[PDB]
């Protein structure tokens, strides 16, 4: 008669939004869904305890990069049946399909719920003033850097700040998404964070391709295109700087589009020049291709659940077309179910349609049991690289030294 579901704070009123989302399910099945909101401050420790103790909810949200770790503990129920009901492998972007299982596992243990992806917002007024065309600027890395150089040389001033814009704003090391900000550049160069050989995983952060991508990105902040102050800040703070009219180009997710429609008084930026002059482009095509970072969250069923049939019916509901569109809107994310990308909620909005175009270039990390150690050691060393950038002292040699140190530590952790 009750299901217990743990979620993270994905929407502006996390428990109210989720309860509204599931109310039709509760009526149809005659059950009550009891939702607990795990603040991002405590979510991972609460989930880990549940997994280690065998005490916890029926379903939990999992970030896509946590699926391998929790699956490897052997505490998750298989959900092949739910995914086949939703259309199988072909119903999902392959990057999203990768997140349904521990890498190499025969069975699915997570149901895709919603996708985070990143694309560049830009100031359509600033690019027009600079004589930069977005089609050309985001067609290649060379065009990207050439567009920032035009934006740096431009005399354009924001009509409210009365100041020139930073060509590019990005966090450096002081953000939750350090690796995710770097990943499209690693991938575009032809690199990857880890590689498999003999079924054993090792770091590839020190490969020649990975180093080219990392240097291309980090060095933009050494060339005058990113303000030093940006490197102190997290993504949320850089989003505020863009809203305030201080940045011509910056990467974020689809939630900024809804923020642009909402008054400043209610936490949005509708009144600001940036909201009235807003563009989106995908990450620019690199040497070996165009990639869009995918993250977001899935749902999993603990094998100590007393209510596995009803929990699987809720997975099918949350994973399915109607709830996919409703919850994508609530969270400012993209549906995990790829069919939902053609819904008018995305297609009627030009900026959301650009996110849909970016989405087909999606790529994610391998679903490793040891992923958190990989990311943590990657980000420590990328941090030290960002510290050299802030001093104008990041050389190609210094970057290679730091990624060799990271690779040695990663390979030890993976063994
Ligand atoms: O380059 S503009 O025409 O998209
Ligand atoms: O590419 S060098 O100018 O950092
Ligand atoms: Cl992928
Ligand atoms: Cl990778």
């Amino acid at each position: 008669k009750t299901l217990e579901v743990w979620i993270m704070p994905n929407s502006p009123q996390p428990a109210e939004d989720f309860k509204a989302l599931v109310a039709p399910f509760e009526k149809a099945h005659g059950v009550e869904v009891k939702v607990t909101v795990l603040d991002w401050g405590v979510a991972w420790t609460k989930i880990t305890t549940a997994a280690t103790s065998g005490v916890g909810p029926d379903l939990t949200q999992l970030g896509t990069t946590a699926v391998g770790a929790i699956s490897a503990m052997g505490v998750l129920e298989p959900v092949d049946d739910v995914l086949e009901a939703l259309g199988g492998e072909k119903a999902y972007l392959p990057a999203v399909w990768r997140t349904t299982r521990l890498e190499g596992a025969r069975q699915a243990t997570a149901v895709p719920w919603f996708s985070e992806l990143r694309a560049f917002y830009y100031r359509t007024d600033a690019l027009k003033a600079a004589g930069v065309n977005p089609a050309e600027m985001f067609a290649s890395w060379q065009g990207f850097e050439a567009g920032l150089a035009r934006l740096k040389a431009s005399s354009f001033r924001d009509p409210e700040t009365k100041a020139p814009l930073a060509p590019l704003c990005t966090p450096g090391k002081n953000s939750w998404d350090v690796l995710h900000n770097a990943a499209p550049w690693i991938w575009g160069a032809g690199g990857e964070i880890v590689r498999q050989a003999g079924g054993r995983w090792q770091s590839a952060l020190n490969s020649p391709e990975s180093l080219e991508g990392l240097y291309f990105f980090l060095s933009l902040a050494q060339k005058g295109y990113v303000p030093a102050e940006s490197l102190e800040k997290n993504t949320a703070q850089i989003e505020a700087d863009f809203q305030a009219g201080k940045c011509a180009v910056f990467a974020s997710g689809p939630w900024m589009i809804q923020r642009a429609q909402v008054p400043e008084a209610k936490g949005g930026f509708a009144e600001r020049t940036a909201a009235k002059n807003l563009g989106v482009a995908p990450y620019p095509a690199g040497p070996k291709g165009r990639y869009t970072f995918f993250g977001g969250s899935n749902l999993a069923l603990f094998n100590f659940s007393k209510n596995k049939p009803l929990a699987k019916e809720l997975l099918k509901y949350l994973g399915g077309p109607e709830a996919q569109v409703r919850y994508a809107q609530m969270t400012g994310m993209l549906p995990a179910l790829r069919s939902a990308w053609s819904d008018p909620s995305f297609q009627q909005n030009p900026l959301l349609r650009t996110f849909i175009q970016a989405a087909q270039f999606g790529r994610t990390y391998p679903s490793l049991a040891g992923w958190g150690g990989v990311e943590n050691l990657a980000v420590q060393h990328l941090g030290m690289a960002w510290d050299l950038v802030a001093q104008g002292r990041l050389t190609r040699e210094a970057l290679k030294d730091l990624m060799d140190k990271a690779s040695a530590a990663i390979n030890q952790a993976l063994r």
